[PDB]
């Protein structure tokens, strides 16, 4: 049994270290590629940078802390770090779906109203948009957690709050529903609605302007596939606590984490990223 534990720890630790490396390496490349290639320095890629930072924070902070919990079965970092960790987790997935939502609107307005778009949409303004996305994401994610709005009345929950080794996100039903709707479900619907409109307006309307759009359609689709299972379960868990097994919930949350390693791979469809990747890996 002690050998089974010693194998499981060292085994998992490496899988986790591989995941961390794939996320951090992949996204640092994307930030560097854009940051040092003036062919890639478009307004749209400013939003891709923002998105890569969100995925970077997942790789440097969210998954590391999450790994120590999955390896060692308990939280080792004190109740304050548990809260700050959870806040960063919630923050990143919120900022990601909001930025993807901006990207869809960006592409739409650029397609349907190209004269008015290109005369209004500036670098200064894309930065303002990006900050506003992060400001809103911070507001919706950080505050309710620090205010303990998520916490429930149950004695078993109360037991977990006092124990600085418990870092389970046992949330009340109101928070579970509200935070899911505000952080995920609303921006997801807006994104899908706008993305379908773009897909329609693309056919009605030029190889390089397209294909890049398809790429953006992929990242949005993949994100949805990685996160929808988690948020669906999260809502089901409110109506009946026992239907979904613990492992399936934890697994789906890890699928969502995994999404942070996927974009840099998907960007390799764009040859200019591919060339910038090859140059940087000197
Ligand atoms: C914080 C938690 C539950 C990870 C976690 C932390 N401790 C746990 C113990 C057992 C299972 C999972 C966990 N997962 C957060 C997910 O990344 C998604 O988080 C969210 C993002 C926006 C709105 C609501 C949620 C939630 N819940
Ligand atoms: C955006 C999140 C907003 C969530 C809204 C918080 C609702 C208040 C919490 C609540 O109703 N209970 C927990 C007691 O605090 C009672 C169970």
């Amino acid at each position: 049994a002690e050998l089974l534990s010693q194998q499981w720890e060292a085994g998992m630790s490496l899988l986790m270290a591989l995941v961390v490396l794939l996320i951090v390496a992949g996204n640092v490349l994307v930030i560097a590629a854009i940051g040092s290639t003036q062919r890639l320095q478009t307004l749209t890629n400013l939003f891709i940078t923002s998105l890569a930072c969100a995925d970077l924070v997942v790789g440097l902070l969210v998954v590391p802390f999450g790994a120590t919990l999955v390896v060692r079965g308990t939280w080792l970092w004190g109740s304050f770090l548990c809260e700050l960790w959870t806040s960063l987790d919630v923050l990143c997935v919120t900022a990601s779906i909001e930025t993807l939502c901006v990207i869809a609107i960006d592409r739409y307005l650029a397609i349907t109203s190209p004269f008015r778009y290109q005369s209004l949409m500036t670098r200064a303004r894309a930065k303002v948009i990006i900050c506003t996305v992060w400001a809103i994401s911070a507001l919706v994610s950080f505050l309710p957690i620090m205010m303990h709005w998520w916490r429930d009345e149950d004695p078993q929950a109360l037991k977990c709050y006092q124990d600085p080794g418990c870092c389970d996100f046992v949330t009340n039903r109101a928070y579970a529903i509200a935070s899911s709707i505000i952080s995920f479900y609303i921006p997801l619907l807006i994104m899908i609605f706008v993305a379908l409109r773009v897909y329609r307006e693309a056919k009605e309307q030029l190889m390089r302007e397209h294909k890049a759009l398809k790429t953006l359609g992929i990242i949005m689709g993949v994100f949805t596939l990685c996160w929808l299972p988690f948020f669906l379960v999260n809502i089901v868990n409110v109506f009946n606590r026992d239907l979904v097994p613990d492992w399936l919930f934890v697994a789906f949350n890890w699928l969502g984490y995994a999404n942070s390693a996927m974009n840099p791979i998907i960007y390799c469809r764009s040859p200019d990223f591919r060339k910038a990747f090859k140059r940087l890996l000197a």
